[PDB]
């Protein structure tokens, strides 16, 4: 009678929390309802109310990321892929852009990244070797023809403090895509990494940042660029970022993100929420789901301590300890209790260690636990 | 109720007649479909997992089976909007080589000047043809060399080539068509009461067209995205281009645009907004002027009139649509049309008119008649006393 949507809610028991295949960033509800209103008849997209004539989209956020970073003027597109693509072709068409021949590989562990620069019409001078690039062979790659000097975060080196140097020597901008997102420091959670944030990579004097919003910033999808006026208004005059052009819906998401930070309510951005769980919460979350498990005939089920990589594949870095819930039933392995869950209305998706099925409590939300049990017990039902 | 400031993106009343209003957002959604995104948004979801293998596949797979059926393309793509649509298929069929245009139909592409200019940034070297007015056949036909990667037409924005035509060349001396239709229109519109010669996708593939894209939020009526359909082997040479990582729909596009489909599908053609604005009835319309013209009498110095006009509801990328409609004119004695104009869109909510010699014209076909509240409420503070 009626079809069912391809596209599904999924309970992602996975324990990582930007998890592409799954989506990144979930949205809280605040920033969705104020999506909703937007899309919901018209608006003032691209439009400025005060002189009744058309506007630029970009207004609209921009003073939120200039604060925020510290920086001159910023810019969003598409996604961060985009962005890499409209800073290299806009600054170094037809002439070289200096990168480390490590930090080229596997860029935000896509392999479509590195080549998205060979289609930009920049010339790649690849210097070093794959674990090693000295400063030295860096800045003697540098020519007349030297348009831009990049640094991509990774997935001995050339340090952001040496680019910077470099840049001011020879009068060459500076590019680090930063990949994360991060708009705040990790260590005002509790949290150890090295992963520089914007403002910082600002502070520091790097002429151009970029990266996703769906990752750590937490947002929906989008590609934000900051730095030098000077170049991201050559930026925005490349008629290429009109191809790149950044949606409503992700458009007014991003603003209402940027307010949560502003506010901030850091509790508002699950990204965060979920990165900041105490580990007595988690052990609290499995522990109950254990309970609810065993009245189920043939289910095996302890909870274990890991050590795991919420960050995903962008952000391997990034390790947290979490609890995990393992079952093993004595009927039915776990690659087809895997892939009957993976069926279930709404699918779960566990990870498999060893012949055992994780239940990881990082990702996993309070009100589904009731639902991974209801599940559970009609999978292993005749 | 609970902000320290307010957004800076807000909702607008529209005023203008507009449906295809860019600078106010396009294509408004319904309830139904933004009931959609927000349940995909609001947790994680399959958006680029294969839930049967259990791995990764590409987000896609999700909507590719409905353009096929709505248009009959054998294969589709979707990526951010259609200038980037452009943008691709240009520099994955013919960079560093010739595509043939009509001088005039790379003129203001779809009410833009910076699509054009984008065809130069792809790579592709622009053989223009023929002259701003009169394309002919014959000068189409003779551009044809060795170096010629692809045939395009762009939608209009007298003497033409004619798709007809171009499907011709295309089989002649074998090299790729592609039509950029702009609109985005799925479905016929005479089925609707609308007259009009503008070309839907199902019908430009009928004719042989290799490859034809358009808007995913005009005459369609969802959310932002460049929608591609054709030939299976130009497609899968498309998704292979790089560059389309780049491009790459959201999450939020991608899962309205899905809802889309399926209202498409199951022929709820009511709850896609533009399509029911541009269906509403010229009784319809009056209905609401007259409600609207009652409901502002009492307003001091306030000149009330209600005409009959023909409007141009599509916005600069569709001119080619008239429509009928009804329309509220006022003209205050103190306050000019300009300055009234001015304090209406400051207002909240803010309210965007049209003007025509200095009247205010409350064009009805884009009024939601729950609206007609605000308006009255907010102009009898601005004309108080």
């Amino acid at each position: 009678s009626l079809m069912k949507p391809n596209i599904k809610r999924v309970i992602n028991a996975t324990g990582v929390v930007i998890n592409t295949n799954l989506g990144r960033a979930p949205l809280s509800k605040d920033v969705i309802n104020f999506i909703s209103e937007i899309a919901n008849g018209y608006s003032n997209l691209e439009y400025n109310l005060e002189e009744g004539k058309r506007g630029s989209r970009i207004a609209h956020i921009e003073k939120y990321l200039n604060e925020l970073t510290g920086a001159e003027s910023s810019f969003v597109v598409n996604n961060n892929a985009g962005a890499v693509f409209l800073v290299l072709n806009t600054l170094a068409e037809g002439k070289e852009v200096i990168i480390s021949r490590g930090e080229l590989v596997e860029i935000g562990g896509s392999f479509r990244i590195p080549d998205i620069m060979k289609k930009s019409g920049a010339i790649l001078r690849e210097v070093g070797y794959y674990n090693k690039t000295k400063v030295s062979r860096y800045e003697g790659a540098i020519n007349q023809n030297t348009a831009l000097l990049m640094k991509v975060h990774k997935s001995e080196e050339v340090k952001l403090e040496d680019l910077v140097k470099l840049g001011h020597k020879y009068g060459i901008p500076t590019y680090y895509d930063a990949g994360s997102g991060l708009l705040i420091n990790l260590k005002e959670f509790g949290i150890s990494v090295d992963e520089p944030n914007f403002r910082d990579c600002i502070s520091l004097g790097i002429d151009l940042v970029s990266g996703s919003g769906d990752k750590l910033l937490g947002g929906p999808q989008a590609g934000i660029i900051v730095g030098k006026k000077n170049l991201i208004e050559k930026i925005k005059k490349n008629p290429i970022a009109r191809a790149l052009r950044i949606d409503k819906l992700t458009l007014s998401g991003l603003e209402m993100t940027l307010k949560l930070y502003f506010e901030k309510r850091y509790e508002d951005i699950p990204v965060i929420r979920m990165l900041t769980q105490d580990e007595k919460a988690l052990r609290q979350k499995a522990k109950r789901l254990e309970k609810l498990l065993k009245d189920i005939p043939g289910l095996k089920i302890s909870v274990i301590k890991d050590k795991a990589k919420p960050g995903g594949g962008s952000l391997p870095e990034l390790e947290l300890p979490t609890y995990c819930v393992a079952i093993r039933h004595d009927r039915l392995s776990s690659q087809e209790l895997s892939r009957r869950l993976r069926l279930a209305e709404p699918p779960i998706v566990c990870r498999i260690r060893e012949d055992q099925l994780l239940f990881d409590m990082r990702t996993v939300f309070h009100e589904d636990l009731k639902t991974i049990k209801k599940t559970l017990q009609e999978l292993l039902s005749i």
